[PDB]
């Protein structure tokens, strides 16, 4: 089957803590909610759901992410788009960053995708498994179990223009290919491969539905509840 699936929200916060802790979830999922440093504190303090876990975004600082781990952060995201094209964060330093942060004891998100030029030329292929390849390249095989994949088309994301589900899996499917190739079938099984870029409730649903997706990043708003729920 598929393994446990994850939905993550990256960063009124308060009123959408309430909604998150009133919420019923009556399967399976891991939720985490990534947020800036300056509002770790308070979501700690206040996100209580079992089920939800708090994610740091981007530290890459080795005294950082052990502050942030004795604070009692787990999760991380790294590699979102904008780190990549406006920040200018390289395949090797979001590389880095992942080892960086797996040697600290994290789970985490990295996060891989294309810019709409590199899809529209047909290069999306080797521009993702570049990504991952790079990412892989500073990890052994065990800190696979300490990793999760978010991929997310630039071109999807804050654009109001999702990927259709059969670009969706074939991207999921290549990185997860790419993975048991070259990693192991093992690790590849295991493996949560999320998708982002303009996720709703509706469209959420049918791209669970496919074979390779286990799960979403997505923005931290009120449709959130709906993403967690479409995860079956």
């Amino acid at each position: 089957s598929k393994p446990q699936p994850i939905a993550a929200a990256n960063w009124s916060l308060s009123e959408l803590i309430d909604l998150f802790n009133s919420t019923s979830i009556n399967h399976d999922v891991q939720c985490v909610v990534a947020s800036t440093f300056v509002h770790l504190a308070m979501t700690k303090e206040r996100l209580s759901h079992p089920k939800f876990v708090i994610a740091a975004q981007n530290a890459g600082n080795a005294d950082a992410l052990a502050s942030l781990k004795d604070f009692g952060v787990n999760w991380i995201v790294l590699g979102h788009s904008e780190r990549r094209w406006y920040y200018g964060e390289t395949n090797e330093i979001v590389a880095d960053k992942v080892a960086a942060a797996v040697a600290s004891g994290f789970m985490v998100i990295a996060c891989i995708g294309e810019t709409l030029q590199e899809r529209e030329s047909g290069r999306t292929a080797v521009v993702v498994l570049t990504q991952i390849a790079a990412i892989a390249k500073k990890l052994k095989k065990a800190d696979w179990a300490k990793v999760v994949i978010a991929y997310e088309p630039v071109w999807a994301i804050g654009t109001g223009k999702v990927a259709t589900p059969q670009q969706a899996q074939e991207a999921h499917a290549l990185i997860r290919s790419w993975v048991s190739s070259k990693i192991g079938a093992d690790v590849a099984g295991e493996l949560r491969i999320l998708y982002g870029g303009s996720v709703n409730g509706k469209n959420a649903r049918t791209l669970y539905q496919q074979r390779d997706v286990n799960g979403f990043l997505a923005g931290l708003k009120p449709e959130f509840v709906d993403i967690i729920k479409a995860t079956q």
